């Protein structure tokens, strides 16, 4: 009786306990959703497949979003298991290092825009449209941005390029989509603090700024990512569309480290 | 077990079976939650107790926001029932006739402009203020604008100005009180379409044409989404203007 | 010769030469625009005088814009000396200090915020309606804003709510007088360097601005100038930042 | 003298006296700035030279951004007539037809998406980049958008994310240059069959009740690459008769 029962949902980005994807899978199980996930490279099929043993799932799918014929192939298979899909989560990412470093322009070439936007930006659009054939009519599509698209972020650069272009999708999709009744929405997620994540000396000082300055004075959670994107996932949010939603304890909204 | 379970929320501005709060009411009710609600008027204290009585409720309070002394008192009062409260819905406006309808000077005094902002605005963050010393530290709170606050929509007028500082009040209660735990959102709710006004009509027509969702929003749907932010659910949340809309403030419509 | 020959411009809020409507007079008198200025109080008549003086004006005229018998007999007033108004420009603003300083529930009232909202937003839409009769066809009106209405700012507070409905009242402005053809946009200035508080914003805004400097009057003056502009007929219901860039970026975290 | 007097300007864009970028170095010129032109194409070198002549130029160069070499080429062969340059204007966009008409979905393909962000995006800070070493610490760049980065705006498309990104490297632009002196800005200038349907919903939905014309564009520009503007960066400016202020057709 949660508030997701007999949702099929397919996750991507699923890498560990730690994944914010990992923290939305636990929700929308909790909530009664069947899972199904992707995995990058045959090296990580044990792995997801584990994962998707915790939560009762037998159903991994490759997915690299850099390659056309892992996109063509993903809904494809994923209908020979089931008739249609409910929901989809995006939580892909990449840039190459030097672009999400020191100055913007000392680490922008060509190739490293291309790449940001296209594993970053690209691949959203392009999974909602390979899987709009098997989508429910009232099926929901999730993606998550962070506040460098809104607003210069230092280190962040040319993903701060990418997660604009990525939330400007969340309004395209929601229009080409719209008819039909799919929803597509974007949680604006604040920093995570992991035990690897903290490691990163540059990032755990965003960490130690979020919490000393966002209006509730504490970072964000995976499980409270995880519950806003089960939310979103679920007919309790059948009136919002095209909506990037933060999640990120209020930082967004506030002017921070002058007091 | 609902999202809501053991959470004691009060929700002003229930009028009728059609208001945004009755559709958050209703959910609130659906996922275990103890509600109270307030009145304005003693001549509405049988139809307000009659809605309490539909969600198990006994506790009704007058409270008139344009009056210091019921905006204590209901708290005073309440705090005799509830020993600490989980939520509060904000679901109160008013604006003068004229001050919503045609040329946005032609309908603009100094009163109209006073009354509007008085009540429409500065009575959220004043009732978060009287409530506080009784807030619990998990508390949330709920107000309800409209997109006539980032944009300029027909006849909105003087009301746009309101919600504009609605929504700031919303930011720096969110400061303001953050530090406690306290989360403060708005919901921007799209028209709800009931049984009107030749340009109302048209505006639920344009939205219905011109939406992502190519429909309009339900209170169930308002309702829902107040629900969650009411709830644990969002504790990340907190600062938010959260659009329940469609999808109708995302684009530009009509072409 | 300059962009603004022949322009009329009232402006409101000159108290001292530090003040934005100095440095936004200063630009438009040296664009080629006719000056004149009002005044608060009995008081203040004769400094406003002689600043209108510096500008080779004689024209001034009281408005405390609390009072609507003053709002009505300003233009008036102007009525005499000038056909039709080409710019206005509204750079007044005012809360109880207890409203703007400190934690924003500790300096909320109902009179407080009756008081900022009256005096900071409902005041420039009122002269712009007592304005309408005698504005030209291409009139352009300004007003001044904060990023605190944008984003929630350290002892903002009630201003912050008050310059939100300011910054919704250029929209709802813009609509009411393009028909017409009239021009209505403000300014989002930084701050200006003239408390504790305020020199820790001083400061933190030139750390952390993409040109690591707070802007002058000199720099809010010639984007006014522009703004009340010929230069500017395409543009309306804008809020434009002038702010070295602040408002654009998340300082603090390096 | 005018307020852009002595300043030097390199223009992309301008194709035709209909071209944005012709409406801001009409601007440029009479407020005293000296000009430099970019063009594509060896078929084009005659129709860009006359432009710059008209303008008082003899200044042009190849230069279409997709290739890296011509980028670099451009500000080598820019360096060798002037030793600093103030002001740059990209007033450059493409994306294949099928990406900006009918369903988003229908044209959106791997390589269409790469094209739209590579020359519609990527250009701007790649050309900022390639110009740093001759920029005055006072220079002044400036990029064109469109409200489709912000809203969805119909048959926009592939473009509006492409936008978007634009738009978000105004910023990051103005944090790198920015402690030199450098500004940059953005002009979210107003439309200049369904292109018909949009104008004609702009002016009769605008505040103004009119479409913006070059001309009103290129004052605009000429404001942000001057000093006048030096309190300004980071910002993207609608210049769109307050058509982005609005919700129209609801009237
Ligand atoms: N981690 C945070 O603090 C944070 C904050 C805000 C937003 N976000 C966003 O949330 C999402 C998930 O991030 P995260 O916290 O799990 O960490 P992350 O950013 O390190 O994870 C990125 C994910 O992308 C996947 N990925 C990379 N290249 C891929 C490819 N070619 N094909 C398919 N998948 C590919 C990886 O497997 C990984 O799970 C990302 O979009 C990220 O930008 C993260
Ligand atoms: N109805 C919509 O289409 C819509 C859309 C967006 C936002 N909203 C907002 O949602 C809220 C509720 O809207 P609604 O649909 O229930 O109808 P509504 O607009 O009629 O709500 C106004 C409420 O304010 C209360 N109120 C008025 N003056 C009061 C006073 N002096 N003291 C105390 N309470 C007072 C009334 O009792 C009423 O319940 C309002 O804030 C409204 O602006 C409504
Ligand atoms: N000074 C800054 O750093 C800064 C930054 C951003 C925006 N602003 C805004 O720019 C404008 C000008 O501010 P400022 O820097 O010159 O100083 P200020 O904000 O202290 O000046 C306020 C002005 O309003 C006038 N005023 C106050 N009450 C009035 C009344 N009842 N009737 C008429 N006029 C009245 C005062 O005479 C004064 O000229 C204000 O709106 C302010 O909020 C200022
Ligand atoms: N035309 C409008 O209504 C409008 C409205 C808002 C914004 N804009 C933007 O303003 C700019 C100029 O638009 P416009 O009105 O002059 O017409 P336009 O959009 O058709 O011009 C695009 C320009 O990009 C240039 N270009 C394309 N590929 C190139 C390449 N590989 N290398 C170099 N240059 C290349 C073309 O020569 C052309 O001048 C564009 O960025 C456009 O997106 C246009």
């Amino acid at each position: 009786m949660g508030f997701l029962d007999g949702k099929r949902i397919l996750l991507t980005g699923l890498l560990s306990n730690r994944s914010i994807a990992y923290g939305i899978a636990k929700a929308c199980k909790r909530e009664g959703a069947e899972l199904a996930f992707t995995y990058v490279g045959d090296r990580f099929k044990d792995r997801i497949t584990e994962f998707a043993a915790e939560f009762g799932s037998e159903l991994v799918f490759p997915c690299d979003v850099a390659d056309d014929a892992q996109i063509d192939a993903l809904f494809a298979s994923l209908k020979t298991h089931w008739d249609s899909l409910d929901g989809l989560v995006h939580s892909i990412g990449f840039a190459p290092r030097e672009a999400i470093a020191g100055d913007f322009l000392d680490g922008l070439t060509r190739e490293n825009f291309r790449i940001a936007h296209d594993i970053s930006a690209y691949s959203f659009p392009a999974l909602a449209k390979a899987a709009l054939p098997m989508l429910s009519d009232d099926a929901s599509l999730l993606t998550l941005s962070y506040l460098g698209a809104e607003r210069a972020i230092p280190n962040y650069n040319t993903m701060g390029l990418a997660k604009a272009a990525l939330e400007a999708s969340v309004r395209y999709l929601a229009v080409s989509l719209g008819a039909k009744g799919v929803r597509v929405n974007a949680i604006s997620a604040g920093p995570i603090k992991t035990l690897a994540a903290s490691g990163i000396k540059s990032f755990g000082k965003i960490l130690d700024f979020v919490e000393s300055n966002s209006p509730l004075k504490r970072n964000v959670t995976i499980e409270q990512v995880g519950n806003a994107g089960a939310f979103l996932l679920s007919d309790l949010a059948s009136g919002v569309t095209a909506e990037v939603m933060h999640v990120d304890s209020g930082f967004n909204a506030v002017v921070g480290g002058m007091a």
